[PDB]
C-alpha cells in the first residue's frame, strides 16, 4: 500500500516478490561502483580530509534524489579520514578486511537482532559458539565465554559491573548502603574508559586508583602493592584490578602475570583490557607476551582494532560464563541481551567470523610480524637522531616518541612537536597522532595498514631531518 | 603481508588498484547473493526451519567458495523480517539506504570516538540530532548523541538524571544514605532495570506504577507511589514515562506524568524507543503531547523508521548538561566536541550515515504514508478481535501494535497459555505467519507488530481464517 503510493520511493525497500528488482538493482550498483572505486583509488585521497563547515541540517519533506544521494555518499566519503592511504600511521584505526565490508553488508540486509534467540536464530548460537573458541586460544578454560559488545569501552564497563556484583551482591539492592568506599586498581597509563565506566556504575571517576608505571609504561607491581594497603587503610574496599595488554598511548603490556599474583592474593577480580594486544594470540612469535593472561577473571578484546574487523567488534570474555547468570542477569540457551549491557544489538558476528576465515591465523601472525618489523625502523630511525626521545621500549607495533631539540627551550617543545604532526601530514601526506603524554605533546605512530612501507617510514624521517634542520 | 603467501589476494583492497579486478569480482558475488536473497524473500518462511558444532577458527585462509557458502547458511538460517507473514516484533525490513549506508560506513571505516577519527560524520550527526531534538520541540539548546541501541540511550539518560541529583561523577553515590529510586509505569522497559543495575542502584530502585486497563501509566498512582518513597526514606530523582510500551505499543499520558514530576522536581525522561517516530506524522503526532517538555528522549529509529540495526539516540533538551554532569573531568591532538566525551560508548560505527541517507530518501512525507499504513493493518487486526467473542484485545492500541490472545469459554482458564501456544505454533507452521508470545498481565499473549511494508489486509485475513480453523 505505502509502496505503491506516490508518497515513497519505488526503491525505498527491496520487494520480497522481486516486483522492483531492477530498480532496486541499479541503485545498489552505483552506490558499489562508487565504493569500490574509492577504495581501489584510496591513495588519491590523502590520509586525512582537506579542511573545508558545515550548515544547520533539515530533514526533507519529499524524498531525495538518487543523485542527491549519491553526491551525499561522494561527500561523506571525500570528508572522512582515510586509513587505507599507506601515510595513515597514527591510530588503532585500520583499514577494515574486505570480507569485514561485506561481512557488514550481509548484516545489514537481514537485518537480525542480538537481543534474543528468536531474532537472531543462526547468529545467536554462532557468536556464543565462536566465543568460545576464542576464550580458548587465551587459555581461560573449559568454562569461559563472553558476548559482543559494541566497543571496547562498554567491554570494560560490563566487566567492572561483574567485578562490583560480585563484590557487593549489588545486582538488586545496588550500592548506595556501603560505609567502605570501593575502588579499583589500574597503570596511570590505563584507558580512560575505566573512569568513565566508574562513574556509571556509581563508584565515581575518583574510584579508579592510579598504580605507578615504569619508565616502559609498564604497571608496577610493587606500587600496586603499596597501593592495595593504603586503600585498605584508608577504610576502601577494594574489588578490581586492571592490567592492561596494549596501552593507548604507547602500546606497552603491563606484566600480567604478577599484576594477576597480586590481585589473587587480595581476592581481587582481575581483569585485562587486552583491547589492542589480545591480537597476538594469533601469533606464535609474540603470543608469550600475554602470558599470565590465561589466569584472569575477564579479558576485553578488540578485533576492531588489530585483527582489522570494520568498527565495531569487540567482546568481553570471562572465565566463568555462568557469572553473567549469576551476577549480571537481571531477576525474571540465553537470550544474549539478558546477559550484555546493550539489549538490541546489531550482529557483529558476521564480520567478525567472515574476516576470521578468510584471513586464518597464519595470516594474522603474518599482518601483527610485519607491523613489529615497521615499529622496529621507526624505533631505530628515533635512536639514530640525538633530537628525538622515545617514550620507551616497544611491547606492540606502536612507536610514541617525540622531539627534544636541545636548542629550545622545553617550553617550545609541544609546539615543535605540533609543526612537525602538520607538516608530516601537509607537506608529507603522512598522518601520526599526537596525544597528550607525561604532561606534554608527544608523537605517536601505529604501524597498521598492510600497504604501508619502509619508505613511507624513511620518507617520515627525511622531512622530520628537514624539519630539524629548518 | 600482502605479497606473501600468508594471506589471500583479496584480503583487504589494495589502495593503488592492484588487486581491483579480483576485490570487484568477490564483491559482486557477495551483492549478488544478497540482492537475490532479499529480492526473493517471500520464498523463504519469517523463521527458519529448525545444534551447531564447535567452531574452529582456521589456521589457513579460507576459499571464497567456502565464504560465499557461509554467507548462504547464515542467511538462510536467519529471521525474515522481509516475509509478508512476519508481523511480530518491532524489527523490520531495512530501508535500501540503511543496507548500502552500513556498506558506506564500514567501507571507509571511521571512528565516532573523536572529531580526527570521523570528520565528516562527526558534524554531521551532531547537526542532524539538533534538527531532530527541534522536531520533538525540546527547543534550541537541544542536541544529543546517537548510541548502540535504546538500551545504551535509557541508560545515558539515567546516569545524568543520577549526576544532576546527586553531583555524583567524581564521588560516586556509595556515600548516600537514603536509597535513590526512579518511577516508571509496570508496563515500562526492563532495560530500565538493567540500566538500574548498571548505575549501581540496583534493580529494586526502579518503582513500578499502576497502569491502567489500556496499559498508560496512572498520573494518580505516580503520585501516590513518590509520596510512599519519601515516607519510606527514598530519594526520588526521576520519572520515566514510555511512549510505545514494548508489549501492548501504548503512549503514557506524557503532559500529565511530566507535570508531576516538574512538580515535584523530578527529571523527566521520555522512553520514546518506538513511538518516538510518529514525530514525523501530522496526523498522529499529536499522541506525543507533552514530550516537548521532556529533560530527556530515548528514540530508535532502527523500530519505526526501518534503519537497520543499530540505530538510536539519547536527546537532552539541553546538551550542555553532557558537559556538566557527564563528562569525565580531562589520545588526540576546535573546540568541537569529541562524541566519545560525552557518551556512553567510546569507539563507535557511524550509524549516522544509514540514518541520514534513509531520513533523505524516505523523507517526513514517506514516513507519514509508511505509519498511516501501520495504523490501519493495526486497526484491521482490532476489527477482527472485535467479531471474536473468543478473542480478548489487550486494551485500547495507540500504535500500530495489538496485544490480544484467546480465552475460550469451552475451556478453563488454565489452558489458554497453551491455546495460544499451539495456535502461535500452528500460525506459523501452517499459515507462515509469525507473532510473537510475551508474557503479559501473567498470562502468554498474541502480539502483532504490523510493520512489513508489504503486510497486507490479506495477510491478516489469512490469519483470522486460521485462528477460525483453529477454534472450530
Ligand atoms: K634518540
Ligand atoms: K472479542
Amino acid at each position: 500500500n505505502a509502496m505503491d503510493s506516490r508518497f515513497l520511493p519505488a526503491t525505498a525497500f527491496i520487494d520480497p516478490e522481486g516486483r522492483n528488482r531492477n530498480e532496486v538493482e541499479r541503485l545498489v550498483q552505483q552506490v558499489v561502483d562508487l565504493i569500490l572505486a574509492k577504495l581501489t583509488g584510496a591513495a588519491e585521497r590523502p590520509p586525512m580530509p582537506e579542511t573545508v563547515l558545515p550548515g544547520p541540517i533539515t530533514i526533507p519533506e519529499a524524498a531525495a534524489t538518487e543523485a542527491t544521494l549519491l553526491q551525499a555518499i561522494r561527500d561523506m566519503v571525500d570528508g572522512s579520514m582515510n586509513p587505507a592511504n599507506p601515510g595513515y600511521i597514527g591510530h588503532m584505526d585500520p583499514m577494515p578486511a574486505t570480507m569485514a565490508i561485506l561481512g557488514d553488508l550481509v548484516a545489514a540486509a537481514v537485518n537480525n537482532n542480538m537481543l534474543s534467540l528468536e531474532m537472531s536464530p543462526s547468529f545467536s548460537r554462532l557468536e556464543t559458539l565462536l566465543l568460545r573458541a576464542i576464550a580458548g586460544l587465551f587459555g581461560l578454560g573449559e568454562q569461559a565465554g563472553g558476548v559482543l559488545t559494541s566497543g571496547g569501552s562498554l567491554a570494560n564497563l560490563q566487566a567492572l559491573a561483574v567485578a562490583r556484583n560480585v563484590a557487593f551482591d549489588s545486582v538488586e539492592p545496588g550500592i548506595t548502603g556501603l560505609a567502605q568506599r570501593p575502588v579499583i586498581f589500574a597503570s596511570e597509563a590505563a584507558h580512560t574508559s575505566l573512569q568513565k565506566a566508574a562513574m556509571l556504575l556509581g563508584l565515581g571517576t575518583a574510584a579508579v586508583i592510579p598504580v605507578r608505571a615504569t619508565a616502559d609504561s609498564r604497571m608496577d607491581p610493587e606500587d600496586l602493592r603499596a597501593r592495595i594497603d593504603q586503600a585498605r587503610g584508608a577504610g576502601q574496599h577494594p574489588f578490581c584490578v586492571v592490567a592492561t595488554a596494549g596501552t593507548t598511548t604507547t602500546g606497552n603490556i603491563d606484566p600480567l602475570a604478577e599484576i594477576g599474583a597480586i590481585a589473587r592474593e587480595h581476592g581481587l577480580w582481575f581483569h585485562v583490557d587486552a583491547a589492542y594486544g589480545g591480537a597476538l594470540v594469533f601469533s606464535e612469535r609474540h603470543r608469550w607476551r600475554l602470558a599470565g593472561i590465561e589466569q584472569a577473571d575477564s579479558i576485553t578484546f578488540n578485533p576492531q582494532k588489530w585483527l582489522y574487523v570494520a568498527k565495531t567488534c569487540a567482546m568481553v570474555l570471562f572465565r566463568d560464563a555462568g557469572v553473567l547468570e549469576r551476577a549480571f542477569r537481571i531477576p525474571a540457551f540465553i537470550n544474549l541481551g539478558e546477559i550484555g549491557v546493550q539489549g538490541t544489538r546489531h550482529a557483529d558476528v558476521v564480520k567478525l567470523w567472515l574476516t576470521l576465515q578468510h584471513i586464518g591465523q597464519q595470516g594474522y601472525a603474518r599482518l601483527i610480524d610485519d607491523g613489529y618489523r615497521l615499529a622496529e625502523r621507526v624505533v631505530e630511525g628515533v635512536r639514530q637522531r640525538p633530537f628525538l626521545r622515545l617514550a620507551g621500549e616497544i611491547d606492540t607495533n606502536i612507536v610514541c616518541f617525540r622531539g627534544e631539540p636541545d636548542w629550545l627551550p622545553a617550553e617550545r617543545w609541544d609546539d615543535w612537536n605540533a609543526a612537525l604532526q602538520a607538516l608530516l601530514l601537509r607537506e608529507g601526506k603522512i598522518f601520526l597522532s599526537l596525544p597528550v603524554y607525561r604532561g606534554g605533546r608527544w608523537l605517536r605512530a601505529v604501524l597498521l595498514n598492510p600497504y604501508t612501507t619502509d619508505a613511507v617510514i624513511d620518507a617520515m624521517f627525511k622531512q622530520i631531518d628537514r624539519f630539524a634542520g629548518r
